[PDB]
């Protein structure tokens, strides 16, 4: 099977996909992200974040909170499977996890923890 | 005799029978559930469910109650005599009970716990 | 003084308050109920349902029995001062009430009468 | 507000959207949907065609077996909300519908009954 994702953050608080599925004979998965945009990191920065579906609001309350010099994360925060860090105009950065982390059956979320994503700057990943 | 059957619940809030007959020389009895339809778990989820007719309503109704996170199942419930996990689109699940469970000639009723479902989702089963 | 609120439902089984204030110089009081969520009213209704504390067991116990057809409530309950619709995610509705109806050292309860709530889903109101 | 939308079916079974909204207050709305494409209707046709997102499923299947005869759908499906004529390459085709046919709480799914297009030709259609 394949193991990894592009996926392309633009100027508008959007990703170019909203579904990612990890495939179980994969050992680690990686996501590739990168900024197509003009715009830097302070006013549409893009980081990809993977939760579990129960976590995710959590995650991102608090990650908003934590403000630019966090890359807008709660420091140590344990509901985090993974996570690249936040990219700006041009940037690009890669997540490399292990499958394991994850279970079949179990909703997890992928997302941005920056300011003004509406509650659709984010999609599923699945363990198939 | 054969002693496994094979179900589907789509979404429309839909089993694909409403009938299932154990044959007497089965000593255990397989049901192979699985959801065709296109809607998650969390808004069309399926389960297959197995109880006395006197106790049909309890189950249902103690499970609307216990919500998603316990797959529309009140913990611990003895009135259940088997049951499959709760799945959405593109899962599957499979349940093998020992048919000494079931007593010759008896109404047994299985049925989805999943709210939204009408009246008749639901089925009998009978040794047969 | 100010006669109306804002009260939200989430996915989760919740108010955004349990504390409502109403003016004794208020001649009508408006709750604007929105749901915020994502999920249908079929797994995560809200309503918003006055009655006295007294009576509020008795019409949350025979709204729950009354079914998802009935909005949670049994029909003709003269226990209802006031009460909104049940409303799933995206949907909003506004009850006003006569604040006559509503008398000095009477407590009174708001509270949601869908299957799920971990006794929580409920909140004062008082003349003050 | 503005009541109506372009969309455009190329010669790769997608679409060129996946999300559409609709402004409460439009009384009609339109959808003026375009084959910028090569490859002829019964090859590559595209329809533009409305249900609730539990509808989705059985709009496709029954469309899928009524064949290019009946434009992929079956003949008087009233589960088909508003809905284009199939058209190939070079070909327009524009719908209008009442607006009152939509409900502020229900999930809308638009998609093509073609066959051949993955899982991914839809898109949400949503009131705002
Ligand atoms: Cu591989
Ligand atoms: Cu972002
Ligand atoms: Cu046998
Ligand atoms: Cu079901
Ligand atoms: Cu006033
Ligand atoms: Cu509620
Ligand atoms: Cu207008
Ligand atoms: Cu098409």
């Amino acid at each position: 099977a394949e193991c990894s994702v592009d996926i392309q953050g633009n100027d508008q608080f959007q990703f170019n996909t909203n579904a990612i599925t990890v495939d179980k004979s994969c050992k680690q998965f990686t996501v590739n992200l990168s900024h197509p945009g003009n715009l830097p990191k302070n006013v549409m920065g893009h980081n990809w974040v993977l939760s579990t579906a129960a976590d995710m609001q959590g995650v991102v309350t608090d990650g908003m909170a934590s403000g630019l010099d966090k890359d807008y994360l709660k420091p140590d925060d344990s509901r985090v499977i993974a996570h690249t860090k936040l990219i700006g105009s041009g940037e690009k950065d890669s997540v490399t996890f292990d499958v394991s982390k994850l279970k079949e059956g179990e909703q997890y979320m992928f997302f941005c923890t920056f300011p003004g994503a509406s509650a659709l700057h984010k999609g599923t990943l699945t363990l198939k």
